[PDB]
């Protein structure tokens, strides 16, 4: 059994800024959700080895994870907001895609992203 490679966190040949919209995506939109009680197993990629998954990297073509998210906003690895925000809604969306409705990791999921959209309902205008 294997995992695929992360999605990739660094690209020295993809332009790059830093915009308050980015910083609040940081210090507000992630530090809230890695603190909730739910957030550690969107913390880092599925290890479907780990968790005798052999089909998730099947189903799910697009990963992502709120720990790859956390490098890319570290490492100003984004050109705008709207990159990050998809970013996650890939994360919540592929939770809904792979698992059962009603399992815990649905419920987890679904209280990381109401507080996800409380947040983003604030993003900051460009300045
Ligand atoms: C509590 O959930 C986790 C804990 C730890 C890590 S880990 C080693 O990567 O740190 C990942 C997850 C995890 C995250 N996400 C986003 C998922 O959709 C997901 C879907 C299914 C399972 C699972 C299924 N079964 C057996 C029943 F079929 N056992 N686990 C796990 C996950």
């Amino acid at each position: 059994s294997m995992n695929p490679p992360p999605p990739e966190t660094s690209n020295p040949n993809k332009p790059k800024r830093q915009t308050n919209q980015l910083q609040y995506l940081l210090r507000v939109v992630l530090k809230t959700l890695w603190k909730h009680q739910f957030a550690w197993p969107f913390q880092q990629p599925v290890d479907a080895v780990k968790l005798n998954l052999p089909d998730y990297y099947k189903i799910i073509k697009t990963p992502m994870d709120m720990g790859t998210i956390k490098k890319r906003l570290e490492n100003n690895y984004y050109w705008n907001a709207q990159e990050c925000i998809q970013d996650f809604n890939t994360m919540f969306t592929n939770c809904y895609i792979y698992n059962k409705p009603g399992d815990d990791i649905v419920l987890m999921a679904e209280a990381l992203e109401k507080l996800f959209l409380q947040k983003i309902n604030e993003l900051p205008t460009e300045e």
